[PDB]
């Protein structure tokens, strides 16, 4: 039961469709290029002829396409068939793109959720999958159970752009953290330290016990316990850069991190908090 | 000997915490500091103050040193050359691994056992649950004093070579600085929409950091085996273009994601997995 249509059958859209099939939904699939539907049809999906049939088959339409232009092109022809259905858009962009899609959906009498997929395709549907959602709370509550088949659905608020905002923010932190980890791994690696054991120490202990706790301790709105003054952290970074040079590891990462603190010291004091670094960017 | 005499040389905020922790665990603690005015609070708690460094060293077989740098260690302890014979130095503030190896050499020249250690928590956490200290140096010396060292924090022995503790410490902290900075960009980005920092912080630290950042790191780490991974360099460039785009829309400085994207563009040109970025630095 709970018929669902998936539009877009790239690697992510295919995973969405397959996860929905595995929970036993009546899944209708649609894609622009041919040949992406066959593997899903084999697994029990009905392929729709035209986008109107696809949209008409289900009250819930899960969209996973390249951008907003792609969404309009794909779903534009559906016209009055969208009226009274719900679009769950899993591929915005930026928050302005999310708001543009909300506008498009509302013009067509269509409910709208914007979602960010927080795991790779292969994790979709499996324990650990988490999807962030923004949009009408009524709509979210009505389709929550269906959405749960893809991953733990977290509703951030009713404004269209929030999911993309949170997703882009979290991912920005992820890239920096991963790059720092790779500097770390290069550093120990240059002494011949085996990576597996260091990785486990860094991820299973240091990341939650030290990095997480220090972040919360620096957050002025939230361990006894903080990162210490800017000036003491500058000195720490000078030792990291020194160590990196000794070991023959590129100093780019700690050099940039030190320059950032130097800027924050100059704007405030050597005694200002670590968190005040954020004032350089807003 | 559960009340083993210990001397602490250096009574800055960390050294003072070490001394207080040792006093709480039933040691006869002798304290020393170059500048006056730091010993009195510890004397009140039961520490014996030493006049000069020779008296300090002569009072205990175990000497815990917590000074600014290596130069400070040599200048402080130099006069006590001879008194050091047959004692053990646990140096808790080497700046680089070459410095750790220099101090080993100095200690051994004088007939003195040597451990190097890195304190992984702030002063206020020292001697409380969650305190962790990393050690490197002679396994025999570590085994002999392990139980005393356990009073300060969980003692993790990395190996016998003098520089390992500094190497691991500098690596882990390098990752920390990058992670915190990426978090601050994240917080600025959601903050620019009026999202409250407390709730975002909790989501980022209590869920995203272990469930996503930690797992993606392990997935990329070729020696550890989350059926997915970070995806190709090229897909991550595109993701970063969206983060930069979102950051511009929101009026938040793009410095952090711009640098992260430039790194990947360098890695694409060198010519593939996210983890291969590491090859730019060694
Ligand atoms: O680590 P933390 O948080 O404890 O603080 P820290 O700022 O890293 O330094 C703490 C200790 O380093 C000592 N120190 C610095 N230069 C020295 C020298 N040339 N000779 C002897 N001692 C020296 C300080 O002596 P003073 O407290 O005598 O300046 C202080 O006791
Ligand atoms: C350098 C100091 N300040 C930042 C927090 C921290 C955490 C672990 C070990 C040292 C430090």
């Amino acid at each position: 039961n709970l018929p669902v249509t998936v539009a877009g059958l790239g690697p992510m859209g295919s995973a969405l469709a397959a996860a929905l099939l595995d929970r036993g939904h009546d899944v209708t699939v649609w894609n622009r290029s041919p040949g992406k539907a066959a593997p899903l049809v084999a697994k029990g999906a009905r392929q729709a002829d035209d986008i109107v049939d696809a949209v008409s088959a289900s009250r819930l339409l899960v969209v996973c396409l390249a951008d907003y232009d792609a969404l309009y092109s794909a779903l534009g022809p559906a016209r009055e068939a969208l009226r009274g259905r719900v679009v769950v858009n899993l591929n915005s962009g930026t928050p302005k793109e999310a708001n543009e899609a909300l506008r498009w959906a509302e013009r067509h009498g269509t409910g709208y959720l914007d979602g960010a997929i927080m795991v790779p395709p292969a994790m979709v549907g499996h324990p650990g999958s988490v999807f962030l959602y923004s949009g009408s709370a009524e709509v979210f509550e009505e389709y929550k159970e269906t959405l749960a088949g893809l991953g733990d659905p977290v509703h951030l608020g009713t404004e269209a752009g929030l999911a993309v905002l949170y997703n882009t923010a979290l991912l920005s932190m992820m890239y920096s953290s991963m790059n720092g980890f790779l500097h770390a791994a290069a550093l120990v690696g240059s002494a011949g330290v085996p990576a597996a054991e260091f990785t486990k120490l860094a991820v299973d202990w240091f990341l939650p016990a030290v990095i997480g706790q220090i972040i919360k301790a620096e957050a002025p709105t939230i361990y006894p316990g903080d990162a210490g003054s800017l000036e003491m952290n500058v000195t720490t970074l000078k030792h990291i850069i020194g160590t990196s040079q000794e070991q023959g590891v590129d100093t780019e990462i700690p050099v940039r991190n030190k320059e950032l603190l130097d800027r924050a010291v100059a704007a405030g004091f050597g005694e200002s908090s670590y968190y005040s670094v954020i004032e350089l960017w807003r």
